[PDB]
């Protein structure tokens, strides 16, 4: 009897973290960091909803083809779902240039304010009503994009337009307007009498002659010609003047940039559901509670850090184991209020009493660690999207090596950062069982036999009073120092 | 007498490893892991041979500038070597719009099967045979690319053309065409006698009307005048079609682009050579074994990552140490079956046995680091092949930073691994040998004394059938305490 | 009495480090890495000055705005610095095409020399002396671009031109000129004569026909007429012509590209000062002595690194502990020429000697881990100035993420090294104390007590020649072992 054990906790956890040197070792406690579920729904961002473009393009949305919903009510939008192939674009087919630099604005933009500036009925001398074509059904009837105008000859004639708007408002204006290329000499008379033809546009920063282009081209949608548009952003308190003499596809309505802010393009499949979140991706949304995830790369909101990874495990606790005697031999199930503490074995003790003069310690740089490594990965890469052309396609691939480039360097820094500090929490434990030990061994010096196996048993009477001298770093030697001399003195010349 | 050590093993080593702390420390057992030799050939890529253009460019080849072999038996090919300054490109000058484009889809291409769409000996209205020039010889007579027809007016007439190609296969069709700019109001009649003319091309994406443009240029290759050529990939399904009344440089064949996947256009000024590789570099070829090489960073292939260093060495065995008497003095040449381990010293032992228990558990932890950490950088960045004409200056810098900037932080990452690890690694030895010592510390106890440099002397009588007691964690105290109680006593009363 | 002790330095200092571990950990030693500081000024770059445009932009100064001085003397330049939204740009208002390219061009320019090509006397056959306009004033007269040519009709004649140069230097030449977009066609006629003109310019490598674009604009800087500029780079031997029937606006000097290499266009408000440095930010320079700083991401020069951080701070020596009696409480105030050593206490000592055999070997790979880790980021990124149009905004921001990324990355790294070799570096003074101790202790064996706070007590006669015995590894036991087995038996045996 009268004996002394140092020991650590052990409980009935199962859940398994990784280092460099070991894989899946199993750990009292463990914190997991990586999301890896979603709700499959497209929700709103902090009570603010996406602009849904439905079977619609963005290009079909602006120009307003007969298909696409205006959205009368002028909303603000967190972001803008489109679908991967919609179905409304340009139903009178053509091109419309810096197209993908566009939406690129759109990404940065968060309300329009629609607004007219050449009013339909305006065209005193012109045909305004006859610009409609088989290609955009409204109806099942014959229409046109809403938000423009496709001027024609009225009564054989084509007088020159020469038509200014000043823009008096405080914001950007987004302006949208086109030309019209015919498949053959006579149809370019049939519309717009004037054989030859040009439309002008000019802004302080833009000056732009644009010519019919006629030639020979496959059905799409039903025709053959074609119609290309264009755009600019006229600022405050500049002008923008057109002038044609035919082929003139022009603006009834501009666009207000009123909310400039964060925002995006996502194309996604699905659609609106009552709900909301903090973090979208193009298949659903996430609960950003931790601080990493795997689901999608082009995740928008307050989102946690992608990282294309299957498990991420934080290390907390020791490792897990019976385990009988002291700490050579494994740690103590009976241990609860602790990690690392001791065992009486008195004349009157039993045992397991936690030393948390080192446990709080412990889950005090422990708890301290786990944030201070989630906040250094603040300043991670996310993702941001962007299209490119066909023409485009070096870029289009620099924009992908760049944004994959990042994600496998913050995957790589994300995984090294666990496995190397769980490492460092496990050897962590170790130590401090270690010096609980010696912090004992240094107060019971003469009084007391090393067992080998992590305990002591004392050459004197310790009393309960005393095992909280050895706890407390407490215990002086010389008030037992001599009932010690005494029985070592009697084993040396025992039996 | 009567004595036990314990110690690590050496050995004739001198392999050097290096870590944060200190260079150039020997070891035990080490492993390079950066390859650094070329074979200075031009091999084929796993079976499948590479497409030389030789002296040509690849708008010489696609084109079929008399000088260069076509590929009538349609190969696949794994890459394309082009040389730095190709000498067979447009012989004919001109320009080559988009062509840094067409070189990127190249990229992905690894067949082509040419086909003929407007066979040269089909347009009757027109003179298919006297299109030749000085600057484009074939067999020393004037000649032009093969794959197009230089169209000029049969009879001082040129009937305006339209004609129409449906594409009718599965496949995506790269088609080329061309106009030509002549240098003088003259000759333009002198060809095509319409004085005003156009080239005019329709795809239901593409809309193009091409003017010839007459200016007073330098010669080169011999003329002023001047060609430009145009490219389009013509969907299946879709049809395309051409219209001009003069300077129309028709297709005669086009590309099926028949296997795409992945490729890559290499310059380099090699030659093919009987070989095969799984990676090449423009400077030749690499035993892709080791994990990391540092030859050339456009390497294409199953390569190892290219890291910008001059040697990477991991640790894997104990520092190299004569080294008597325990292990606080070196390491036992002696010790040959494992890495730690032990020496008997007694009335009928000699010494040098090893504790394989933790020796395995060692090599076990070490090789399952080792390519722990190979594998942690799988996802490491490789750099592609881009090209960017004059005007594309910043994004090719742009390009540049972007993939040295990668290179640079991979490493970083890879030293950075290798150092820390290789200190660990150090570390984890020393560990080892000290916790073999106390593994027999606590258990022969009070029967022996430490001795100060790595070893115990016994208060008692061993025997070979303890001093397996001691190696198998098996030794007991009780079973020798007597006769050790015993002499200590007398030790404490001798000389 | 009779003893002796194992201890650390401790000093006034109050430095402080931080860990993954622990924040704000005071210590003996220890150097700051992060410049922050700097001088506000716009100095010159090691003797170098840079070409200060002050009110005028890149534009201005190549053509020659009249308000923009031309630099005679043709200097040499380190930088060149424009303001954020200079004054004097085109001040007859048009385009500059490929603008942010000739400014990125500029980038890797050192020195011009601008050479006459088609002196301004030479065009007998047109009025060169009418073209000024009231947009260009220079000392409030009517005046225009000093570099290039208004070419008006003379007598109401306007002859073709075709002329030619032949580029007979060593070196590239830049050359400008530009084309006249009137508003009207009454004024075309009134400049020009011909109605219908065009500007031709012919090189080996460049074929361009321009054509009078004429729309109705809004007012800039008084006008509603535009010009619109181009530029080439002439190669030696090659020749360029230009040829036009009116609206050409020729070049008079061309720049001579005489010295490439490293420079920079920085955009600041500052101007120069009587000073200079080794590393230049837009808002002032840097005492580039340190390896790391966070003054702007965007300096040139011998530059420290740039890492967005607010301090980082190595550490070199101890914890800082008053601190009594041996390791296990604190270091010794008293220690002073080392930081790790003993303490005597003899029958006639004092106390406090360092061990240098260890202090040195901690001060030699402490030091050499120092700026080993400011070595192992000589490759890190240092970002580039680029320029982007309004069309371009999708590229813009992929280089910005660009250099965001990398710079975020590689603060990332940055800080972690010092976190994590800082924790390795007390780690390391922690073992090399408790190794002192153990050396200590595997000498003096039986002879003396471990009195359990990092001291022993000597069970025999010691005196100062042997207090060097322990220092020096040269301790032996039996020359002092009989007078100790007699003392520790009296212990034993005492009261
Ligand atoms: C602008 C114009 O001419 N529109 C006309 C269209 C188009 O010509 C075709 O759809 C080809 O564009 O043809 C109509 O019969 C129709 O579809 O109602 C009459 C209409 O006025
Ligand atoms: C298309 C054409 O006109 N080809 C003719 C060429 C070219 O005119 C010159 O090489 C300048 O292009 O001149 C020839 O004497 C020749 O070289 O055989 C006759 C030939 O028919
Ligand atoms: C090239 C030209 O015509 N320059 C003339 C200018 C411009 O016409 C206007 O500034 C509009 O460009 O007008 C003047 O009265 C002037 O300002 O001295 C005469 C001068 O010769």
């Amino acid at each position: 009897g009268d004996r002394i054990c140092i020991g650590y906790h052990a409980n009935n956890s199962t859940t398994q973290v990784d280092t460099i040197m070991e894989k899946n070792v199993t750990v009292t406690h463990a914190q997991d960091i990586l999301e890896k579920e979603h709700n499959g729904r497209l929700c709103s961002l902090k009570g603010v909803k996406p602009l849904i473009l439905k079977n619609c393009s963005v290009a079909g949305w602006l120009l307003g083809n007969p298909m696409c919903d205006e959205f009368l009510n002028a909303p603000e939008w967190s972001y803008i779902v489109e679908k991967d192939r919609p179905s409304n674009g340009l139903c009178y087919p053509g091109t419309f240039n810096y197209y993908e630099e566009l939406k690129h604005l759109m990404s940065s933009t968060n309300q329009f304010e629609k607004i007219q500036i050449f009013p339909r009925s305006s065209w005193s001398n012109h045909d305004a009503s006859s610009g409609v074509s088989s290609a955009c059904p409204y109806n099942g009837r014959s229409s046109f994009f809403r938000n423009v105008v496709w001027l024609i000859k009225k009564n054989n004639v084509y007088r020159t337009i020469t038509r200014t708007y000043n823009n008096t408002n405080i914001e950007d204006l987004l302006i949208i307007w086109g030309i019209h290329h015919p498949n053959n000499a006579a149809e370019q008379i049939k519309l717009y009498q004037n054989p030859s033809t040009y439309v002008s546009v000019g802004t302080s920063t833009l000056n732009q002659r644009s010519i019919p282009e006629i030639a020979t081209r496959p059905k799409v949608n039903g025709l053959s010609s074609r119609m290309e548009f264009f755009w600019t952003i006229l600022r405050p308190n500049d002008s923008i003047t057109f002038e044609s003499t035919g082929n003139f596809i022009a603006p009834e309505y501009a666009y207000k940039i009123v909310k400039k802010g964060d925002s995006a393009i996502m194309k996604s499949e699905l659609s609106y559901s009552n709900c909301d979140t903090k973090c979208q991706t193009p298949v659903g949304a996430i609960n950003s509670s931790m601080p990493f995830h795997n689901v999608h790369p082009f995740a928008i909101g307050e989102c946690p850090k992608y990282v294309k990874l299957k498990k991420l495990v934080l290390a907390t606790g020791l490792r897990n184991i019976g385990a009988i005697a002291g700490f050579i031999e494994g740690g103590w199930q009976g241990m609860v209020d602790g990690w690392y503490g001791y065992h009486h074995s008195n004349e009157q003790g039993s045992g397991y009493a936690a030393d948390k003069e080192s446990t709080q310690k412990a889950v005090d740089g422990i708890t301290n660690k786990v944030n201070s490594i989630i906040s250094k990965m603040n300043s991670q890469f996310e993702a941001v999207g962007k299209e490119f052309n066909n023409l485009e396609r070096r870029i289009e691939n620099l924009n992908k090596k760049m944004e994959d480039g990042f994600i496998d360097v913050w995957t790589y820094n994300a995984e090294l950062l666990v496995l190397m500090e769980n490492e460092r929490t496990l050897d962590l434990h170790d130590s401090n069982v270690k010096n609980l030990y010696d912090k004992v061994r240094r107060q019971l010096r003469d009084n007391a036999k090393e067992l080998g196996n992590g305990c002591f048993e004392f050459y004197h009477r310790c009393d309960n009073k005393c095992m909280e001298s050895v706890r407390n770093g407490t215990y002086d030697y010389p008030q037992y120092s001599e009932e010690s001399r005494l029985k070592r003195e009697e084993i040396d010349s025992g039996l």
